[PDB]
């Protein structure tokens, strides 16, 4: 019922540290009376917890598997590439998806829905972050390059000895949604919780 | 030259993605024939790894078990504490330990050399948060208050509905440290490099 009471929600860690500081202070400001409680885990262990009832909601990029719930997109991020300064296209504006595919690019370890959608698999390669950051931070110690969620990128083209610019033809974009077990009693709740999150980010890559 | 291969490293969650930012770029810039490599995992983790020869050095905060290994001390990391802004607080300059002695402390999962890192004596509650960031933003939430390293504290004294002040009588600290294996060959290898590093983070906190 009202936006009262102890809610628990899990976001995936690709994620949860770059949208939250985006929407937690405007949910607080506007559901007072919420009790927040954030978890993170990858995709099957926060999908096994929303199931096992552990959790109340999810927010996760959109997969196959969290269709057996009910799915509702909060909105689309694309995907920029990142690559050291001393990098030929350091100075391009653009980078269209064709010229990666003849080269290989640090991924993330399986387990997290980027490496397991980085448009099919066109992109071996014996070593994988485990964090975004640690992915992020290799391209700086110049050992390759990679793609990174909108949200995880600065508000500067370079920095920290990496240069973050755009990739086209086509652009790369994966679709953050809420989930939440089919059936709960709390769907109103969670309802206008996404509403308020899709409302906030709308419009938000321009 | 010596400093020319391929290098394993591996931090701690509560120090790498913070760190790194600012060490990478100039280690990159001062040894370009160094083939980085960062790893990410907790002090128990990386420790054993480091054992195994697996990793080359580990940079983590140092604690009684990283002492069967050599230690070197990079530099020392005062501990904020972190409020949301609707706390009474907010406005204020400082805040004795004391004053804490009793009140709603968040902490880190066990695991983390943060939470066992306790100096003085509270009430101890039963959330923990697995992340930094998720803790952070538990913060955001206003369901609690929390200490976190001074890397991982914006410039900005409020931000983000976030408030960080010192944190005195006495201010927590602890202690940065590189370690790597008794004996190992490359022993002057590491040794420089926690020489750069401790020159580059001298003076980082005045």
């Amino acid at each position: 019922e009202t936006m009262s009471g102890p809610l628990h929600i899990g976001l995936i860690p690709t994620v949860g540290p770059y949208l939250l500081p985006h929407i937690i202070p405007m949910l607080h400001q506007t559901f007072p009376k919420l009790e927040m409680y954030l978890h993170e885990a990858q995709t099957h262990q926060l999908l096994a917890q929303l199931d096992s009832g552990k959790l109340d909601a999810v927010i996760l990029a959109l997969v196959k598997e969290s269709e057996a719930f009910i799915e509702v997109p909060l909105f689309d991020e694309p995907m920029l590439l990142a690559i050291y300064e001393d990098h030929p296209w350091a100075n391009r504006e653009a980078v269209p998806m064709a010229d990666l595919a003849g080269e290989k690019l640090l991924m993330l370890e399986d387990g997290h829905s980027l490496r397991d959608q980085a448009m099919g698999f066109c992109f071996d390669t014996h070593f994988r972050a485990t964090s975004l950051e640690t992915l992020r931070n290799m391209v700086a110690a110049g050992s390759g390059i990679t793609l990174l969620p909108a949200l995880a990128v600065p508000p500067e083209r370079k920095r920290d000895g990496v240069v973050y610019l755009p990739a086209i033809k086509p652009e790369p974009r994966r679709t953050i949604g809420l989930v939440y077990r089919p059936g709960s009693p709390l769907r109103s709740r969670y309802e206008q919780l996404a509403e308020a999150i899709r409302a906030r980010m709308d419009g938000h890559f321009d």
